[PDB]
Parts: C-alpha cells; sequence; structure tokens
C-alpha cells in the first residue's frame, strides 16, 4: 500500500515485517518481522533509493540501474528484477498482489505509457501522460499528472469507486492510496481530501488539520502534522498512535502503521491501526430483525449502517430494526482474538506480541521501546 519511500512493510497472511535504508551502510536494506521471506530474502548489498511492500512482498528501486528488485513470497510478484530491459524509473509503489513502476523522463515516449505494473489483474503499461508520483491501494494504482496535478487511478475499482470517483480537476500536492480508498494533500491550501466509497471516510477528514505526508491502511488513514511532526490517525475500527514521539515519515501495513523518528538515534516504533471485520455485501445481505441479533450474529452499529447504504435508501426496510451480521472466525495471521463476539459487536482482534522472547521472530507491529 502506499507509495515510495526510506521505509516499507510487507503484511497479510505471511506476516509482517518492517523493510528500512540504513543511511549508515551504503543505502542497504534491512528487515525484521514475521515475514520471514521478507527478512531473509532483501538484497544484502544492493543499494537502493525507495522501498514499497504488499501482500508478504518488498520491492525496491535500485540506485545503481534504477530498476525494480522484489523479494518475499508473493506469487503474483516476480522475485528480482523483472523483464523491463533498458527502461529506468522514477518510482515504485506496491498494492496486495501487484507492483506498479514510475517511468523516468529518459526512459518516457510521448503519448506513451507512462507507468508498468506487474501482477495480479495489473500486469502491463498505463496512463499515456507523464505522471509525478505514484501511490498503490490494494487492487488499484493512482496517480498524479504533471501538467495539471490532477489525480487519476486504474485497475480494479470493485468495492472502492476510486478510478470513476477521482476529483479530476482538484490539483494535489501529493497522494496516498489505501486498500479501497485514497487520500490527499491539496496544492492550494494544504487541506488533506479523501474519496473512495469506503469505511475510512465514514468520520471525514479531522477537522483543521494540515499535514505533510500521509499514509493509509485498508481501512485507516494517518497524517504528519506540518509543524509538530506528529502523528493523527482515523479511520474505522481504530482505537483510541504515539503521541509522544515525532516521525520523518510514515508507512502503512493493512492493520498497523510504523514511523521513522525523526531524531535518528531513535529506533522505529509500529503500532496496530485496526482489524477486520465481516461486513454486509450483496451476496451475503445480513438478517434484518427487530429482536435482538441470534448467537453467532452480531447488530451492526447504526453509524456504518447508514454509511453503507446507497443514496436516499435504507439498508433495512424498516430503519429501526437490528442487521445482524455473522461473526468473523478467526483473526488473520499475526493477530489474536483480543474480545468475543457480542450482540453489538464483531470479534475485535490484536497483535499477538506474546512470543517476543529473543530470536523469537514475532510480528513487526510489536516493536515499541
Ligand atoms: C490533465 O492532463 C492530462 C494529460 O494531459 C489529461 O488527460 C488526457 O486528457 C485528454 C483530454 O480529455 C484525453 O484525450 C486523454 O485521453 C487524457 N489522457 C489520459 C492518459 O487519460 C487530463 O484530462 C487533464 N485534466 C485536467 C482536469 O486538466
Ligand atoms: C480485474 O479488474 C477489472 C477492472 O477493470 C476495469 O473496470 C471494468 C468495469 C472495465 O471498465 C475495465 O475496462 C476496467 O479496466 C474488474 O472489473 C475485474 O472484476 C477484475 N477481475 C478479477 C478476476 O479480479
Ligand atoms: C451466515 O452464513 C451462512 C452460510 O454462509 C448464511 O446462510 C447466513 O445467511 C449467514 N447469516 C447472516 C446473518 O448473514
Amino acid at each position: 500500500l502506499g507509495s515510495m519511500n526510506s521505509v516499507a512493510v510487507s503484511y497479510g497472511g505471511n506476516g509482517q515485517t518492517l523493510c528500512s535504508l540504513r543511511a549508515d551502510k551504503a543505502n542497504v536494506v534491512s528487515c525484521f518481522g514475521s515475514d520471514v521471506a521478507s527478512v531473509y530474502g532483501a538484497p544484502p548489498r544492493l543499494p537502493l533509493v525507495g522501498l514499497t511492500g504488499g501482500d508478504g512482498f518488498v520491492c525496491g528501486l535500485s540506485m545503481g540501474s534504477r530498476q525494480p528488485y522484489c523479494w518475499g513470497n508473493n506469487i503474483y510478484v516476480e522475485a528480482g528484477v523483472p523483464a523491463v530491459g533498458d527502461r529506468h524509473y522514477a518510482a515504485l509503489s506496491a498494492g496486495d498482489n501487484h507492483l506498479c513502476a514510475l517511468r523516468q523522463s529518459a526512459s518516457y515516449v510521448a503519448g506513451g505509457p507512462a507507468v508498468d505494473c506487474w501482477g495480479y489483474n495489473m500486469t502491463g503499461s498505463f496512463i499515456n501522460a507523464p505522471l509525478l508520483s505514484i501511490t498503490s491501494g490494494s487492487f488499484f494504482s493512482c496517480g498524479l499528472f504533471a501538467a495539471n496535478f490532477t489525480p487519476v487511478c486504474w485497475g480494479d475499482e470493485t468495492g472502492s469507486g476510486v478510478i470513476s470517483t477521482a476529483p479530476k480537476g482538484l490539483e494535489f500536492n501529493s497522494i496516498t492510496a489505501g486498500g479501497y480508498h485514497v487520500c490527499g494533500i491539496l496544492q492550494n491550501g494544504q487541506r488533506t481530501f479523501c474519496w473512495g466509497r469506503s469505511l475510512a471516510l465514514q468520520d471525514g477528514v479531522p477537522k483543521g488539520a494540515i499535514f505533510t505526508s500521509l499514509v493509509a491502511g485498508k481501512f485507516s488513514t494517518c497524517g504528519l502534522h506540518k509543524d509538530t511532526h506528529l502523528p493523527l490517525c482515523w479511520g474505522f475500527t481504530l482505537p483510541n498512535m504515539p503521541t509522544n514521539v515525532p516521525f520523518s515519515a510514515l508507512v502503512a501495513g493493512d492493520y498497523f502503521v510504523c514511523g521513522l523518528p525523526l531524531t535518528p538515534s531513535l529506533p522505529q516504533q509500529c503500532w496496530g491501526s485496526g482489524y477486520p471485520v465481516t461486513l454486509p455485501t450483496g451476496i451475503a445481505p445480513g438478517m434484518c430483525s427487530s429482536l435482538p441479533c441470534m448467537s453467532g450474529t452480531y447488530s451492526l452499529s447504526a453509524e456504518v449502517v447508514k454509511a453503507l447504504a446507497a443514496s436516499g435508501a435504507t439498508l433495512c426496510p424498516n430503519p429501526t430494526d437490528n442487521l445482524c451480521i455473522n461473526c468473523s472466525k478467526g483473526c488473520p495471521s499475526g493477530m489474536i482474538e483480543s474480545v468475543e463476539c457480542t450482540s453489538t459487536a464483531d470479534r475485535q482482534c490484536s497483535y499477538d506480541c506474546s512470543h517476543c522472547n529473543h530470536n523469537a521472530t514475532c510480528s513487526a507491529a510489536c516493536y515499541n521501546p
């Protein structure tokens, strides 16, 4: 998820691993976490200028050749350097199951593709116009035009709406993509604007917040304040960020966020930013009932019901009725059930940091001072 930076995180079923460019070394990457493939597969002496991560893989932009070099255990992302030839790339961005690479000016041809992408349902060349930056969602990638600074997205739009609902006309300084939404900092005034049919935008942007950079998970978004350089995170199923430590940059996994401290002496910190819950779909609509929800199901809160309800329509015929959704069975890799499924909420998951002894190699989301 997100864009290229000095730090990156892999996430998903294979574990959670934080990779960072060591400035004390020759811009060589060093990783740690539960995604063992993304730790020990890292190139041991390949100088890199940037990093980006996805579901079980991390890709770096080489210094020498300025081409993508990927490692990890994602079946849709090839290990090593993809079939590029002579092209060179300005930036990288990794989604769940795909990598996108913004071509350098020297490798760009007029009226031709600006981005090369590899991955599931994403392998090909895209936007036929120069872009400044690129960012990747779960199943899509976005970018800002060099001409008018307006955003454009490509890929699978299902569940997000980020391609058609893109604010073509607003000019952005930078944009970051979450799992099903995109947030950006406006060029004029540096306000934060987001789009995409996601519960990460259920409450909206924190009032009066000016950020320098943004990162986003599946259903959450974090930002660094302009002055204090302190993190401010919001979104779905988010618990009440480290308030003390200022950061120079952030990076977001699917359900955790890591930050490179502004002070180079202090080590990296990571914290959980939520957990997945079963939500009603077209195929699994959920039971509208006037009575409390039966065992094994929970009453979806009225706030999210209104958010998931179409324009000018109620989700259940009788608005007072409870919408009962099946309780989630289990937690994703690295997390364990912290709270049981009640009649009012789904089961809550937290990252299992109990097996973090010496030479245990636990999740990257468990690293605090
Ligand atoms: C911003 O600039 C881009 C690139 O110059 C524009 O994208 C092109 O717009 C023309 C005119 O509609 C289309 O014929 C092309 O197919 C577009 N190219 C691509 C790759 O999509 C974009 O329309 C401009 N937007 C604004 C608001 O100025
Ligand atoms: C692969 O991604 C597709 C996205 O395609 C885009 O949206 C559709 C509606 C068309 O306008 C197409 O030209 C666009 O490129 C998804 O529609 C499709 O379901 C995805 N397939 C799988 C197997 O995930
Ligand atoms: C729970 O799942 C079963 C089987 O997948 C389905 O038939 C049922 O409708 C679901 N219950 C609710 C309340 O959605």
